């Protein structure tokens, strides 16, 4: 039933999911000048080599590409993180204008959009059991901004026509998720949520300093998908971002000098 629109979007989301005014929702605001560099985070691992994506799909929010968990083949390791952290899928948030679209702000700032890189703890079961831990997941946040088109985007992006809305979906091999990296791994990591209901806080949050940058004809097609199954009242999928929660007691930690 929930949605990103007027009664059923972000603002409302607390009448059904009380967690939605717990004490470590995201995102937050980045604050560039509070968020202190630790000098004991390990480096950020990432061994994708042999990630095996599965298909892509409309969920009716957003389009997840989804991978085989059921080894180590694509697992996020280091930083804040003890153990390891098998990718599940990615997703986008991303808005009706440049100016907005980004679930993360730095200094209030807003990117044009945010790709999620959702892994979960091998130290669990399964997805199911993680997301039920405060150490459960470990999502990568990284920034769109509009500019040079990514290459290794198009395959997602000369998709989309054939999951234009809800429930519909597709296979997609192949697809390399490194091809959606920036160039630095620098970062920022707090303890957070999942941004959609349930809205769970099982998440550490590991999100790039540098954004990577896509063309406006990516994005265009982005802002093509429908929220609505079809048949349905067209309406578009765009500005399917949460805004910036209460920090509360937490402190951002930077991993760079
Ligand atoms: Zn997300």
């Amino acid at each position: 039933h929930w949605g990103y629109g007027k009664h059923n979007g972000p603002e409302h989301w607390h009448k059904d999911f009380p967690i939605a005014k717990g004490e470590r929702q995201s995102p937050v605001d980045i604050d560039t000048h509070t968020a202190k560099y630790d000098p004991s985070l390990k480096p950020l691992s990432v061994s994708y080599d042999q990630a095996t994506s599965l298909r892509i799909l409309n969920n009716g929010h957003a389009f997840n590409v989804e991978f085989d968990d059921s080894q180590d083949k694509a697992v996020l390791k280091g930083g804040p993180l003890d153990g390891t952290y098998r990718l599940i899928q990615f997703h986008f948030h991303w808005g009706s204008l440049d100016g907005q679209g980004s679930e993360h702000t730095v200094d209030k700032k807003k990117y044009a959009a945010e790709l999620h890189l959702v892994h979960w703890n091998t130290k669990y079961g399964d997805f199911g059991k993680a997301v039920q831990q405060p150490d459960g997941l470990a999502v990568l946040g990284i920034f769109l901004k509009v500019g040079s088109a990514k290459p290794g985007l198009q395959k997602v992006v000369d998709v989309l026509d054939s999951i234009k809305t809800k429930g519909k979906s597709a296979d997609f091999t192949n697809f390399d998720p490194r091809g959606l990296l920036p160039e630095s791994l620098d970062y920022w990591t707090y303890p957070g949520s999942l941004t959609t209901p349930p809205l769970l806080e099982c998440v550490t949050w590991i999100v790039l300093k540098e954004p990577i940058s896509v063309s406006s004809e990516q994005v265009l097609k982005f802002r093509k998908l429908n929220f609505n199954g079809e048949g349905e009242p067209e309406e578009l999928m765009v500005d399917n971002w949460r805004p910036a929660q209460p920090l509360k007691n937490r402190q951002i930690k930077a991993s760079f000098k």
